[PDB]
RNA sequence: ACAU
DNA sequence: CGATGT
């Protein structure tokens, strides 16, 4: 309905999909970029949608920060939810990096407990999540 | 269909 | 146009 402005938001960018995979997360009432993520040679959309909130999650308990996060990914909130990324991306040489950092996401989220709300962007309603890479 |  | 996902 409204907008939470004391929020996080998180996004994916790509070249390619699968492709090169990076991620940002910025202050959603300033746009100010708060975390950026290395380029990963081979992943997917969703993979780094799941990075992305799972840095979030990270970077707020770390912080101390009981501010909710935003995605516009149905996907990546549900695998974060089930605390389980379920992706089809074959696991092979060239894609060990992005299945290994998913991997350390999942091992990270049963292991840790948090109470950040985790939150659909509304694009439809909103335009594009702050965090996007304009490619689009 | 919806979400990327 | 095509890919990733529920
Ligand atoms: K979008
Ligand atoms: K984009
Ligand atoms: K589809
Ligand atoms: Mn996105
Ligand atoms: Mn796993
Ligand atoms: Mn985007
Ligand atoms: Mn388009």
């Amino acid at each position: 309905e409204e907008i939470i402005w004391e929020s996080l938001s998180v996004d994916v960018g790509s070249q390619g999909n699968p492709g090169i995979v990076e991620y940002k997360g910025v202050d959603t009432k300033t746009g100010e970029v708060l975390f950026e993520r290395e380029p990963i040679p081979i992943g997917t959309n969703n993979m780094g949608e799941f990075l992305a909130i799972v840095h979030g999650l990270r970077y707020l308990k770390e912080r101390n920060s009981r501010k909710p996060i935003y995605s516009d990914s149905q996907t990546a909130i549900k695998w974060v939810k089930d605390k389980k990324a379920k992706s089809t991306l074959v696991r092979n040489e060239e894609t060990a990096l992005i299945w290994k950092l998913v991997d350390e996401a999942e091992e990270w989220l049963n292991t840790h407990t948090y109470e950040t709300p985790i939150l659909k962007w509304q694009t439809d309603k909103w335009g594009e999540i702050k965090a996007d890479y304009g490619r689009k």
